[PDB]
C-alpha cells in the first residue's frame, strides 16, 4: 500500500488505476488544496505520508526542517527523463536535487467568465491584476462573484508584484502596501478559498477567480461539458505572475518508501504524464511526453509559455521565517 497527499484535481482519472494494476500497489489518495495545509501536516513530523508534493518554495523551507528523506536515485530509472535545464532551476531550492522530483508547474493569474465580465465591465481587455486589486473594478465585479486564494503566499506577492515591488522582498513597508490593495478590495470578494473557484467558475456561480492555470483549463471544460455556454478563460495579466513548480518527496517517517519510488518512476514515464498533463492541463517535466500529449495543451502559450512572458514572471523564494511571519500576520489582518 501507497499514501500519497497531493493537490486537488491534480491527477487524471485513471492515472492511479492504470499504476495500482500494473504494479499491484494499492494507493490511498488524499489532497489538499494550499501548500499552508500541507505544510500543517509536515510540521509534526508524523504525517504518515509516503509521497507529499509541495511546492518549490515549501520545499525548500521543508528541507531545512528535514521533512524528507533522501532520494535513492537507483530506485528511479527513469530518472533520466527529466528535463535537466528545470532541474537545475530548482536547485535553489533543493541543492543536487537530492529531495524531490518535478511532477508538474504552471502560473496563477485570472480565471474568468467572458459574457459575465463583458456584461459588467463592457468591450475592454482583460490583462490586468487592476480587474481584481482595484475597486473600480471590483466594486462592479462583487455582485456577479469574486474567489481570491486562501493563501498569504499566493496573494501577497501577487498584489507587490502588481504595485512593481518585488514579490519576495523581505521590506515590510512594501507589505504595508500590499496588505493596503488587498484590503481596499476585502468587501467585493465573495470567498477565499483556493479549490471551490473551479466549480464556481464552471457552472457560473462566480465570474472571476484569482487562479492556477490548469485549474482554470478544467473550469472551461467542464463548463463546456455543461452545455450551458459558459466560456471560461485564463489569463497571465501583463504585469506578470507567479510561475511555480510541483515536486514529490518522501517524509522522513514514510513507512512504504519502496512503493513511493514505484509510484514516481512510473510517473516519469512519458506516456504516463503525458495523460495527467493532459487531463488537468499543466506542463510536466518530461520533454519526452511532449510528442504524446495533446496539441491543444503542448501548443498553448499559457501553459507552456515562450521567453517573451516567462521573462515577466517571478519565482517564489524560499523565505527567511523572518518574512514568513511578516507575510502570515499581514494575511490574518486581511483574511
Amino acid at each position: 500500500s501507497l499514501h500519497i497527499y497531493n493537490w486537488t484535481d491534480y491527477i487524471a482519472p485513471t492515472t492511479l488505476k492504470d499504476f495500482t494494476k500494473e504494479s499491484g500497489i494499492d494507493v490511498s489518495y488524499d489532497v489538499f488544496d494550499s501548500n499552508e495545509t500541507l505544510e500543517g501536516k509536515l510540521v509534526s513530523g508524523h504525517s504518515g505520508y509516503d509521497i507529499v508534493v509541495p511546492s518549490n518554495n515549501f520545499l525548500g523551507k521543508q528541507i531545512q526542517a528535514g521533512a524528507f528523506q533522501k532520494l535513492d536515485k537507483s530506485k528511479l530509472p527513469n530518472w533520466k527523463n527529466l528535463d535537466p535545464a528545470l532541474l537545475k532551476q530548482l536547485e535553489v531550492s533543493d541543492p543536487g536535487n537530492q529531495y524531490a522530483v518535478p511532477y508538474l508547474w504552471g502560473t496563477n493569474g485570472i480565471g474568468y467568465n467572458v459574457a459575465k465580465v463583458k456584461e459588467v465591465l463592457g468591450d475592454q481587455p482583460i490583462d490586468s491584476w487592476a480587474i481584481l486589486f482595484e475597486p473600480e473594478n471590483m466594486k462592479k465585479l462583487a455582485k456577479c462573484g469574486v474567489a481570491f486564494m486562501d493563501s498569504g503566499d499566493e496573494m501577497l506577492p501577487a498584489a507587490l508584484n502588481y504595485l512593481g515591488l518585488d514579490p519576495n522582498t523581505h521590506d515590510p513597508k512594501d507589505y504595508k502596501k500590499a496588505e493596503e490593495v488587498l484590503t481596499k478590495v476585502r468587501p467585493y470578494v465573495s470567498y477565499f478559498h483556493s479549490s471551490k473557484y473551479i466549480s464556481d467558475l464552471a457552472n457560473g456561480n462566480i465570474c472571476v477567480a484569482f487562479g492556477y492555470s490548469g485549474d482554470v483549463f478544467q473550469a472551461a471544460a467542464r463548463a463546456e461539458e455543461a452545455g450551458k455556454g459558459i466560456d471560461i478563460q485564463y489569463v497571465i495579466p501583463k504585469e506578470g505572475a507567479n510561475l511555480w513548480f510541483d515536486l514529490m518527496a518522501i517524509p522522513a517517517d514514510a513507512k512504504a518508501a519502496d512503493n513511493a519510488y514505484a509510484f514516481i518512476d512510473y510517473l516519469l514515464r512519458p506516456e504516463v504524464i503525458a495523460k495527467v498533463s493532459d487531463y488537468v492541463g499543466y506542463a510536466n517535466a518530461i520533454p519526452g511526453a511532449r510528442p504524446l500529449m495533446d496539441k491543444s495543451v503542448s501548443d498553448s502559450e499559457e501553459v507552456y509559455p515562450p521567453q517573451a512572458v516567462l521573462d515577466k514572471l517571478y519565482v517564489s523564494a524560499v523565505l527567511p521565517a523572518k518574512v514568513l511571519r511578516l507575510q502570515t500576520r499581514t494575511w490574518t489582518r486581511i483574511k
